[PDB]
Parts: structure tokens; sequence; C-alpha cells
């Protein structure tokens, strides 16, 4: 049973019988020899898991892993460089440079960077803003390219100087709500952007705000020059891939390493298109041949810096969730530190070194990532076999990807679309949950379709954050009494047998008072109270003022007339003259101790009032700023004046210690007013009043 | 004394013991004969208070400051015309419409609407980029005109449209630090903005991100060429009228009415500019004859609304602001119920039938309310009679500001901005008080003076609202104890003999659990508590795969031995089976009842555990969303698993009812763990383990 017996605290009391107990410069600038030995090694992390190594159980699983997830970095290589115009040897650029620097800097063991096809259709987007806005067949290409490079080069510099200066927490306003609002409206854009090279189509480059729509009539206005042989092809490639993935799905009993159907369809689709001349008895769009080898680096152009400066912050923050976001699921498995800044440092690195070698931006993608930690990768040696087979890819056999349709590869990437389209079904899911993050939801998947993926990634970022006022916009203030003669205060509105003690108000808001709802909490208490203190200040000023007129004039003296009723002169006060009103009162040069409640001299009108004391539960109130304080402040300026006490209950240590530092306490509203509980300070009021 | 003999109580147990007790289309669509009566008299208010008009002691005084803020008007009228590239007539009709459309559709009583600098400031820096943006002496200044009327229609259309839709609750999301930190920076634009006039230089219109080092640098290139016959005029205007402004803010001893510098000013400097010929022996830049009368209406151009719809946003948002925020103050002396709503709805209104008849944007101006309220006005009849002077001024005496200089007025409107300009004096006011709110003024400043008056408004907001994401990031969550063995749990780095019973942990986090701060919060409770609970558990199910596999072996069976030492054949399990390591522990098929800490059988090695119950304080929390209680449910199956018992403690009615619709109590995390008070889960604990 709850037996307690203690006296009662309040705040003051409690804290003189319970006695309590440069900056950083100097404890973060201590060249040491121990402190080095972890910062080198925890910048150049390939020191540390090297030599711990159990190569006997590790060696064949990681180069097994290896092959498995180099052959899909092939395809996807030269399948994401058409979501960018630029030829598909690009592609396999992209997949070999960062995954070597990863591999000397990076910290996850699980995770297969190269590109992954939102970021190569940001930096399409990004590259044809630049050619439309640089001053003056294959010019275009090279400007394409040369643009291209650059831009990953800029986000590869601005993901280095995150990771520099130890900002690796900014995936923290990415909430899961807003990624899956995000993530479907790519997928969306993907397959829009994908529909170009199924029906063989000439559309021009479009970068605008809505670009969703304009891509959807370029297409559809020319419905009429569609190559057949090309539809046919994707169509065929496509409803097999969905058949063989909804197989390989299900049925898992006795099916270990199962079937690649991407590759399989690829080199039947290759062999089809070789033996049978697709590109001279039908007219379509071959992969033609490459060129063998890697190309000279480039100097990154000074001025299409200055004109995608903004869509490479987006690049860069995109690059970085998802490649923490995917990251992050391996290190619950398998329990890993996994380091945030590393990781920014690691990806900034394997971007300028893809970009000063004429490659695209890109970060690891979800499926290569299942693919390399489901055949069994054990650590970043399978990355490395990854990225060997993609340099044997382009060094040697590079003619065998020559009879390529170039609508099978957009057919293979509408494959695994399912899993970022799915989360269309999820907003039931939300909106019988909170009604704020399917909110979220909806305005990050219209402001990403409409305003497009750069912008509309800050945009949802900029309503994400509303959202958070919009939740402590209105709070749901209520009063509170007690239940059952003990220490238990709940909601007026909710039980039967509640009893109040006479002229006492409990009064509770449950959300942190900032600028947004300190007018909504004043107005609250002064409904819940029942009227205005200013105003009833206002009147007993007017009242004093008329009584010491009549007194001045001869009349009163307790409190006896002598003729039974006067003259009702309302002098009433002008401008510059009526902020006397508002001062406190004082009747120290009166013999008599009116109390403005039980009656007063002739026709004196005041207002009553049944309250003497009311308590402020601020238990939920985590924080305060100088509009709440000042707000505050004045609130409790008025209710003091009119002679009612006013306790503030519920407050832990350093709140009180930071409203110190607000130059809160002054000889009026005394520190002595916060209590420890609601009960200690009815108790108060119970033993004060008799 | 605080005594309390209550059971123990645990929010199922009591919501047994006290019983408690279209949806909004059926409330605002019943049409009544008592409801339109209320909706009509509160949307043309002029039929609420020009009857109960007390006359005989409010007309002279409303007529004296109706002459005293006409007279104000007028020389602002034609003063923030010239922030406008515009001829000065046009200012006199920027104050008169609103005037007398505010009469009709106006609550507040003490405001004279016009014009106001900063509002006309950011007028002539969007009509300079309509002018900028459009396709193709007298005929620049006809556009300018024609396309600042559109600009006004464009704001008042906006006005109207929030003040339709009952959104007058937008000024809460303008806090006062936000307030105080644009406002200096639209002095310092004032201020360089005002220079090309006392000067007198010619500057063209630069519209663009940075545009006060623009001006600056096109006013300082050209030096050589002022005119000193306007800056020794605009010099000795300004040092006389400073110091009689500092002689009327002192000496307010019988001295009523206190003396208008700027009128006997404007007198002594047009009687010297005409007696002396300032236009023929100086060159002076002298405003030139008006002509008398209006002129007729304009339809507004459409491809200037296209140009300019995102600073019009901008302007009306201002416009409401600085309306409210003036009024407020008058509001709040002499107590009338000012309505948000009806302040958009009239201000938009005579925002359209200004920019209609060839007027700009404009609200209350804070000068021109201090005039009118402090000589007197009672009501809007003031604004009347100063409406009736810009009037007698347009039609008939508009020969008398002819020989005006144009640096008088540069020099006047650079008068009050001491105003503006002290509360620079306030960082070091807020420096020690917050150190977030100094960071809004100054990120404020710094976007209002490099992003321009639009883009700065919003960049200021938009950072204003990651200031309480950066409150709420890192919570200073600790761990509780008990002190002097009562109800009274406090941090336990704080006082000297707190006690802490054997295996609880009391764990507080003082913030509401968003998406910014649960994984902070689950780093936090694994540091608090001492060890990953994932971690054992994986741990234990390695064991017991061990142990039951030994037991197939036909070694084990209580838990006796055959041999004393086994081999360790680490049998580590792979990809795609590791994720039975998270099951739960079931051992019902075992004879034995094994608790994982005293010890195992043979070369079995458990990390030992020396909590059984944890307490989580919830009475800070105020919300939570999707990622918290997925986050938080995680938390919990790990810490069930582990068997340790879990306590939410501290929270009230709505939090159990909103977590009710969030999928959160299943089989395992049941509902009957959430206590009223930290000490009664103290006591439960305590009476279960003996
Ligand atoms: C939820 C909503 C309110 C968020 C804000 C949406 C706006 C950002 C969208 C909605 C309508 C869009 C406009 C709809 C149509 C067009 C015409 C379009 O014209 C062309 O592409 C050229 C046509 C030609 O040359 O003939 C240019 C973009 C624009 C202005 C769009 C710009 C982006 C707008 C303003
Ligand atoms: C906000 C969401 C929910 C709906 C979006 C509706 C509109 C904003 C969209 C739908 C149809 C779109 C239009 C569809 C086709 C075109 C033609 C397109 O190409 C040209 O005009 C090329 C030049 C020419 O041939 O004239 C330019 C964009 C435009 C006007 C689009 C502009 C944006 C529009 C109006
Ligand atoms: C803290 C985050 C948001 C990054 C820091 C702010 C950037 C958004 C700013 C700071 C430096 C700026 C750059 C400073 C100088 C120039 C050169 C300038 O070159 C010109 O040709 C001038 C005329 C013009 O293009 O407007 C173009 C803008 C640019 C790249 C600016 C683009 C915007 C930048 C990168
Ligand atoms: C968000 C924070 C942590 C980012 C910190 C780094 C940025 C402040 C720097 C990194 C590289 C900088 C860029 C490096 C080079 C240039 C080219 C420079 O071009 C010129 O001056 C034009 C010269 C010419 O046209 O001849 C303009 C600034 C810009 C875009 C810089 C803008 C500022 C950037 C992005
Ligand atoms: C606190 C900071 C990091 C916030 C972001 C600041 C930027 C929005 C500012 C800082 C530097 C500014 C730039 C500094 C100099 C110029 C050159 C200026 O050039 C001209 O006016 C034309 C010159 C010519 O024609 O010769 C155009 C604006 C621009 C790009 C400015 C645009 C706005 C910038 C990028
Ligand atoms: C961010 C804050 C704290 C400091 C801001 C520093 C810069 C962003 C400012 C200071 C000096 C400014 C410059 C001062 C003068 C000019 C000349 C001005 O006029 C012309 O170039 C006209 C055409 C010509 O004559 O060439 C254009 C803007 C510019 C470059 C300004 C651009 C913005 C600058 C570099
Ligand atoms: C909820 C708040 C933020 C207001 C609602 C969204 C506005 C910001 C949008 C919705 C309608 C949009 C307008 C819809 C159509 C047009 C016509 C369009 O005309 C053109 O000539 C098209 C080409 C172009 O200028 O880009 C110019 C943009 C404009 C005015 C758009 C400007 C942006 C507007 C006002
Ligand atoms: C924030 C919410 C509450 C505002 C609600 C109102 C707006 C959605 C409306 C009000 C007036 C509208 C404007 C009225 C007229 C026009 C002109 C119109 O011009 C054309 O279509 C061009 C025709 C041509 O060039 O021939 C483009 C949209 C625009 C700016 C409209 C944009 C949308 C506005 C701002
Ligand atoms: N598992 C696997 O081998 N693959 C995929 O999952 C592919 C996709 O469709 C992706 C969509 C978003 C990221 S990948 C894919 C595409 C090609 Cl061209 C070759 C192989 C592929
Ligand atoms: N009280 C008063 O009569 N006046 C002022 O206060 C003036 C200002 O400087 C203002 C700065 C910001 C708003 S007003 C002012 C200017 C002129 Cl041209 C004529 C009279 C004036």
């Amino acid at each position: 049973q709850y037996i307690v017996a203690r006296p009662v605290y309040s705040t003051n009391a409690f804290e003189e019988n319970h006695k309590k107990t440069l900056d950083h410069l100097k404890v973060c600038c201590s060249c040491s020899p121990q402190k080095a030995k972890r910062i080198v090694l925890s910048l150049f992390p390939i020191a540390s898991w090297l030599p711990a190594y159990r190569l006997k159980e590790w060696l064949l699983s990681d180069i097994v892993s290896g092959i498995s997830t180099g052959i899909v970095a092939v395809l996807q290589g030269l399948a994401f460089a058409l979501l960018v115009d630029i030829p598909p040897v690009y592609g396999l650029y992209a997949s070999f440079f960062p995954a070597i620097i990863y591999l000397f800097f990076g910290t996850s063991r699980h995770i297969s960077v190269g590109p992954f096809p939102i970021l190569s259709m940001m930096v399409g987007l990004a590259v044809s803003g630049a050619v439309s806005k640089a001053v003056p067949l294959l010019d275009d290409e090279r400007v394409r390219v040369a643009a291209a490079a650059s831009v990953t080069v800029l986000s590869g510099i601005i993901q280095l100087a995150f990771g520099i200066l130890r900002i690796g927490f900014v995936v923290i306003y990415l909430s899961e709500s807003l990624i899956s609002g995000f993530t479907t409206a790519a997928a969306v854009h993907v397959l829009v952007s994908q529909l170009k090279f199924i029906f063989q189509l000439t559309v021009p480059s479009h970068t605008d705000p809505v670009s969703i729509f304009k891509v959807l009539y370029s297409v559809f206005s020319q419905i009429e020059k569609t190559n057949i042989a090309d539809l046919v092809t994707a169509l065929i490639v496509l409803l097999v891939v969905s058949i063989v993935k909804e197989i390989n799905q299900r049925f898992k009993d006795k099916l270990p390493v199962p079937i690649p159907i991407e590759f399989i369809m690829t080199v039947i689709a290759a062999g089809v298109s070789y033996g049978c001349d697709f590109k001279n008895r039908f007219k379509v769009a071959v992969v033609g041949d490459m060129n063998p080898g890697f190309q000279p680096p480039i100097t990154p152009d000074v001025e299409t810096f200055q004109n995608t400066v903004g869509d490479c912050f987006g690049i860069a923050m995109v690059a970085f969730a998802v490649a923490f976001s995917v990251a992050s699921v391996y290190s619950l498995k398998y329990d890993y530190p996994l380091d945030g800044n590393q990781e920014l440092i690691a990806l900034g690195l394997g971007n300028i070194v893809c970009g000063v070698f004429r490659g695209f931006a890109g970060s690891t993608a979800l499926s290569r990532s299942a693919v390399q930690e489901s055949t069994g990768g054990k650590t970043q040696i399978a990355g490395l076999i990854g990225a060997i087979i993609v340099l044997i890819v382009v060094l040697a056999i590079g003619f065998l990807l020559a009879p390529l349709q170039k609508s099978v590869l957009a057919a293979l990437a509408l494959g695994n679309l399912k899993g970022m389209l799915m989360q269309f079904a999820e907003i039931g899911r939300l909106w019988r949950k909170d009604k704020y993050d399917c909110l979220i939801w909806i305005m990050t998947f219209i402001f990403t379709i409409v305003l497009g993926l750069g912008l509309g990634l800050a945009a949802s970022v900029a309503f994400q954050l509303l959202t958070i006022v919009f939740r402590t916009q209105f709070p749901k203030c209520s009063t509170l009494a007690n239940i059952g003669r003990t220490n238990i205060y709940k909601n007026k509105k909710d039980y039967y047998d509640m009893y109040e003690p006479e002229g006492v108000k409990i009064f509770r808001c449950p959300s942190p008072i900032y600028f947004a709802n300190i007018g909504f909490f004043r107005r609250k208490l002064i409904d819940a109270v029942g009227f205005s203190p200013l105003r009833i200040l206002r009147k007993r000023n007017k009242a004093l003022r008329k009584i010491r007129k009549l007194q001045k004039q001869g009349l009163l003296q307790g409190f006896i007339c002598t003729v039974d009723t006067i003259k009702d002169s309302d002098e009433e006060l002008d401008n510059n003259q009526i902020e006397v009103l508002d001062q406190p009162i004082n009747t120290t040069d009166l013999p008599f101790h009116i109390d403005w409640n039980d009656d007063l001299p002739l026709n004196i009108e005041v207002p009553k009032i049944s309250l003497h004391s009311l308590i402020l539960d601020f238990s939920a109130v985590s924080f305060l700023d100088v509009s709440s304080v000042r707000g505050l402040k004045s609130i409790l300026q008025e209710f003091i004046r009119i002679k009612v006490d006013v306790y503030i209950v519920g407050t832990d240590d350093d709140f009180i210690e930071k409203l110190n530092r607000y130059e809160f306490f002054d000889g009026e509203v005394k520190s002595s007013i916060f209590f420890l509980t609601i009960h200690d300070a009815v108790l108060h009021i119970l033993m004060k009043k008799d």
C-alpha cells in the first residue's frame, strides 16, 4: 500500500534540507600519442579489419558475393547511364572508382556503392539545367559528360566538407514519412523518364517546375512513331522478370542463391539481337560499341559550378541519406559500430575521384546491397571483386554488350520498382495512426511530383518542420481536480465524484510553451479562471480613485457615509493618463482594510472574485523562450496585484535554473512560488488559509 | 504535513475503480435569424459603434486628433512615394483610400492606415523586378505607376483571400525576435535607400540578391557629383529634428500636444526654397507641381501578376503583421475585442480600392498611430478627418508643396529611425538569456541584409522553425533516484544520500520524443542501463542453440555433464540464417529452468545482468509520432524478451488513448505497464519481488 508521511516541500525548503553537489578546448586540443592512434585508425579504417581477417571462413564467401554483385553492377552501370543522357560507357566508370575508394575509406561491410536511379536522375536534371544556363550529335553529348563530371565533383566536395566539419547527424531531419513520400514520387519519376527508351522516341531535356508532365506530353504527342520491335521486346522482358521475381520471393525451399533473371534475360536478349540482326531488320536503338579503356582526367569547369550550386546540395543530401539508411539495416545486424562522419568522407572522396575520371555521382543501392549481402558478403573485399568484374568488362569484354537492345535495360530498371511502389498502400496505414505524417507523406509526394526532385526535398523538409509547430499550436489545456481525497489530480470533465477545493483552480497545459502558443495559453487560462485579471484591476483602481476623491471632498472617513446618494460623476480618463489604471493598489494611507469582496460604500460597483489561489501544473512544459517568459511574467504580475497567490508545480531543477537567467524573479514574483507536486501546493494553501 | 494512505494504482486498476464519463457541419451550417445578425454586424462593423457614439465627450477630441494626424499623413504620403520611384502625388492617394475603406470595415479604433516605409520599400523592389522581367523620362515612370498599382491589387487580393478563409492566426509564426531582427535590417535598408535624395544622385534600380551594397556602390562611386545645397539642407533639418525630438521625449511637464518639428521644419524649408529661388540659384531636386485631382481607374495588368506573385505574399504578410502588432498595443489598452480575421478583410479591401485608383500598398504606421492616439483619438472618425485633410491637399492646396526641397523629406524620414535602430542594443540582452533567440535575431538580420526583404523573411521563418528542432535535438536525459525514503525522485548526480533500489533503473527524458531525438533517446537509454539488450538476447540464443546441440549429441540432461571439457565448435551462422538469433527464447522443452545469471554448464559464456525492472518517466514527453512509436516499441520488445519488466509512468489519459490507435499494444507489450507516478511503480516492483 502507498504510505507517505513526508513534510511539505516548496523547492527552497527542499534545497536547504538536502544540500546539492578552456570549457572544451583543453579536451579537444590535447595532442597525445594515444589519441593519434585512434584518429588515424578511425580516419583510415582499412588498417583495422584487414589484419583482423578470418581468411579460411570468409574468403570463398566474399569471392562468390563479389562475382554475384559484379555482374549486377555491370548491368546496372550502363542502365543508370540512360537516365542521364550520356553514352552508356560512362555508367561503368560510376560503379568502379567509388567501389575502390570506399574499400580504403569506408566503415560499412555490407553495402556495395555505385549508381542508383534516383541520384542519377537528379544528376540528369542538373546537367540539363547547366546546359540550358550556359553562355556560348556528338557535340551535344560532350557537354553532357563534361557537366555531369563537374556536378559529381561539386557534390563530392560538399560531402567531404560535411564529413570534415563532423555534421553527420543531418539524417535526423529526414523522418521516414518524408523518405517514404519522396521515394514513391522518385519511382514515378523513374517510370515516366524510362518511357522514351521503351517506345524509342526523341524527347528534349526539360528542366523546370513541373517536368513530370512535360516529358509525358513530349512522349504522348508522338505515339504514332513508336517502334513496335522495341515495345514488344520490353513487354516480353518485363512480364518474365516480374513472374520469376514473384517465384523467387515465394518458393524458398531447397533454393540456394536464387535464379538471376536479369542476367539470363540480358544474355538471351543480346544473343537474339545479335543473331537476327535487329539493328538492320528492324531499326532499334542498340547500345553502340564502347571505346576499350578509360578516359584521361578532366579539370572541372568553373562556370557550371555557379549554375548548379543549388542542386549539388540536394544530390549530396540524398546520396548521404540513402547510403546511411541502407547501411544502418546491415549495421543493426552483425553488431558493428558504423560511424556516420566517416561515411561522408568516404563518399565524398569516392565521388571526387569518380567525377575527375568522367564518371557520375552515386552511393549504394538497396538492390545491389541486398544481392551482395544475401549471397554471403562478409566484408568489403566483395566490393573489390565486384569492381574487378567492372574493370574486366571495361578493358576486355566490351563488345559483348554491343548487341544490347537498350529497351531491355529500361525494362529491367522498371522491374524492381515494386519495392518502391508498394508504399502507396500505407496512406491508409497512416490515416488511422496520426494524420500528421499522412499529411507529411501527401505533401512530400505532391511537392516532389510538382516541384521536381531538388526543390521538392527542401519544400517537404520545410513542411515537416512546420508539422511540429502544428502539433503544439493549440494544446488541449485542462482544469484538474482531486479524486478520492488523496494525491491524485486528474481532468475535471472525466470522472464523477471529483472534489475541487474552495477558491483553488488547478490549470494544466500539456505542451512546451513557445511563441506560437503563448497567446492561446493566456486566452485558455483566462477562460478557465473566469475573468480577466487586468479588467478587475482597472475597475478596482477606478473605484479606489473615486473613493479617495470622495475622501478629498470631505464625505467618507469604517467607511461611514454622510449623504445617502451622490452624483454619478464618471470621471473618465483621457489618453496619456489611463496607464495609471494598471498600477498596483496600496491602501496604506487609509484606516480601513477593504478586501473588494463583501460590499463597498455608496454606488461603487466592483466585480466579485471567488479565487484566492491558482496552481499551474508545468510538469509537461519542456522549455520556454523569451516570448513565453515575457508573457508568463505579464500574466503572473496581473494575478499577483489582484491579491491571488500563484504556484507553479511539477518542474524539475534546471527549469528553475534556466528561469533564473531570464530576469524573471523580482521583488513581486518571488522564487518561493515553486512547489514540488500538486498536492503539497494544495496542502500549503489549506494550511495557510486556516 | 503530507499524509497519503491510498492503494497502489496502475491505470487499469484506477479506471475500473473510478468510472469515467455531422461532427462539425451541423453547428457551422445552421441558418438562424440570430446568427445572421452576428455575422453581418461582425463583417460590417460600422453599424456597431456609430449608433453607440458618445458625441459630447468624443467629437472635439476626434476632430483635434484628425487634424493632427492628417497633417502627418500628408507629409508622410509624398515622402514614402520616393522609396518607390513614382511621382510624389501618388503617395497622397495611398493615404486616402485605405483610410476611407478601413472606416467602414475596420475594428481597431486607434490606428491610422496609410503607407509605412518598409512596405513601400518592398513595393519599390517588386515594381523594379516587374519592370526588369517584362517583355517588350516620362515613359519610365509610367510603367512604375502601372506596375505598383498591380502589385498593390494583387497584395490586396491575397489579404482578402486570407481573411475569407479565416486564417488570421498566421501572425503567431512571427516571434518577436524575428520581428526585432527584421525591423532593424529594414531600417538599415531605409537609411541606405534614402541616400540618393540627400546627395541628389542618379542610381539605377537594383533587384537581386544582395542589393544593399549595389546601391551603396552606385552612390559612393559618384560622390564628386554631390549637390552641396541639398546635403547642407538635409543636415540642417536632420540635427534640428533630432534635438527637438530629444526635447519632446524629455521635458514633459506643462507641455500638452508636443511641438511638431516636422511640420514646422517643412514650412520653413518650403518658404526658404520659394523665397530664394532654390531651383534656379542652386540646382535642387524640388518636388514638381502635381496635377490637381484624382486619376481615372486602371485595369490591373495580367503579365505583371505572374512576375511578382512571390513578392506580393511577403507584402501581404508584412502588411498584416505590422498592422496587427501595432493595433494589439492599443487593444490591450481600453479593452476592446479586436478581431484578427476582419483586419485582413478590411486591409485587403483598402489595398484593392487603393490599387485600382493608382495608389500603392500600405497598412498602419507606428508613428502615425502614436500621433493619432496620443493627441486624443477616440475612434475611427479621426481617420476620416485625416483623410479629409489629404483630400483637401490633393484637390486645392497642391501648389503649396511645389517649392519643397525633396531632401527635407528624406531628412525627415531619417529622423524617426532611432525607434528602429536602438534594437541593435538588445543582442547583449539576448545573449545572456537564451542564445537561441539571439541566434534567430542574428540570422534574421543577416538574411534580410543579404537576401533582400522578400526572401529574407521566408529564410528567417524557415530558420525560426529549425530553432525549435535545435531545442529538442539533444535532450538532457537523466537517471533518477529516491531521496529520504519517500515519494521524491530526483536526478542522481545532484544530491548526496540518494538511495537507489536493487535492480531498478528510473530513466527520464525531458522532451517530446519525435523523429529527431529517437535515436539519441535509444543511445542514452542504452548507455544509462549499461548494456544493449539485443546483444544479450543474441548471446543467450547462441548459448541456447549450443546447449540443445549438446543435448542432441547426448551429453547433457539439473544439467549434469558427462565429460569435463568439450571441443569449442563455434558454429557461426551465415547470412539468411542469423535472424533466428533475435527470436524470443522458450524453454518449455527443457526440464530445467535456467535464469542466465548464476552460471551455466561447460564453457558456456553469457554476460550477466543485474536489472530486473526499469521505469520510464514520461511525464515531460508531450507527444509521439510514428517514428517514436515504432522505435519505442522496438526498444520495449528487446527489453521484454530479455526478462526485464518495463513500466511507463507519469502519463495522463489521452496519451494512452492516443497510443491505443498506434497498434502499439499486442500480446507481448500489454497495456498493464502504465502506472500513475514513479513511487507506485517502485512499490509494485518491491511488492512483486517478495
Ligand atoms: C500544391 C501546390 C499549390 C504547390 C505549388 C504548385 C506550383 C509550384 C505549380 C502549380 C502550377 C504550376 C505551373 C503550371 C504550368 C506552367 C506552364 C509551363 O509552361 C511551359 O512549360 C512552356 C509553355 C510554352 O512555351 O508554350 C511552365 C511551368 C508552369 C508555370 C508551372 C510552374 C509550377 C506551378 C506554378
Ligand atoms: C498539380 C497537379 C495535381 C496537377 C498538375 C496540372 C498542371 C499543372 C499540368 C497538367 C498538364 C500540364 C501541361 C501539359 C503539356 C504541356 C506542354 C509542354 O510543351 C510545350 O508547350 C512545348 C512547346 C509548344 O509546342 O508550344 C509545356 C508544359 C505543358 C503546358 C504542361 C504544363 C503543366 C500542366 C498544365
Ligand atoms: C551554408 C550553405 C547554405 C552553403 C553556403 C552558402 C552558399 C549557398 C553560397 C555561399 C557562397 C556563394 C557563391 C559566392 C559567389 C558566387 C559567384 C557568382 O558569380 C557570378 O557570375 C556573379 C553573378 C551571378 O551569377 O549572380 C555566382 C554565385 C556564386 C557561385 C555563389 C553561389 C551561392 C554560394 C555558394
Ligand atoms: C555547407 C558548407 C559546409 C559547405 C562548405 C564549402 C562551400 C562553402 C564551398 C566548397 C566549394 C566552393 C565552390 C568552389 C568554386 C566555385 C567557383 C567560383 O567561380 C568563380 O568565382 C567564377 C570565376 C570566373 O568565372 O572566371 C564561384 C564559387 C564556387 C561555386 C564555390 C562556392 C562555395 C563552395 C561550394
Ligand atoms: C550567411 C550566408 C552564407 C547566406 C547565403 C548568402 C548568399 C545568398 C549570398 C552571399 C554571396 C552573394 C553573392 C555575392 C556577389 C554577387 C555578384 C553580383 O554581381 C552583380 O551584381 C553583377 C556584376 C557585374 O555585372 O559585373 C550578383 C549577386 C552575387 C552573385 C551575390 C548573390 C547572393 C550571395 C550568393
Ligand atoms: C555577407 C556580408 C556579411 C558581406 C557581403 C560581402 C559581399 C557579398 C559584397 C560586398 C561588396 C559587394 C560588391 C560591391 C559592388 C558591386 C558592383 C555592382 O555594380 C556593378 O558591377 C555594375 C556594372 C559595372 O560597372 O561593371 C554589382 C555588385 C557588386 C559586385 C557587389 C556584390 C556583392 C559584394 C561583393
Ligand atoms: C498556397 C500558396 C503558396 C499559394 C498557392 C500556390 C501558388 C504559389 C501558385 C498556384 C498557382 C500558380 C500560378 C499558376 C499559373 C501561372 C501562369 C504562368 O504563366 C506563364 O506564362 C507560364 C510560363 C512561366 O511563366 O513559367 C506563370 C506562373 C503562374 C502565375 C503560377 C504562379 C504560382 C502560383 C500562383
Ligand atoms: C494562399 C491562398 C489563400 C491564396 C488564394 C488565391 C490565389 C490562389 C489566387 C488569387 C488571385 C490569383 C491570380 C489571378 C490572376 C492571375 C493571372 C494569370 O495570368 C494568366 O493566366 C496569363 C494570361 C495571358 O498572359 O494572356 C496567372 C495566374 C494569376 C497570377 C493568379 C494566381 C493565383 C492567385 C494569386
Ligand atoms: N537484383 C538485380 O539484379 N537488379 C535489380 O534489382 C534491378 C533493378 O531493377 C533496380 C531498381 C532500383 C535499384 S535496382 C536491376 C536492373 C538491371 Cl539493368 C540489372 C540487374 C537488376
Ligand atoms: N511623428 C511625425 O510626425 N513623423 C514621423 O514620426 C516621421 C518618421 O520619420 C517615420 C519613420 C517611420 C514611420 S514614420 C515623419 C516623416 C515625415 Cl516626411 C513627416 C512627419 C513624420
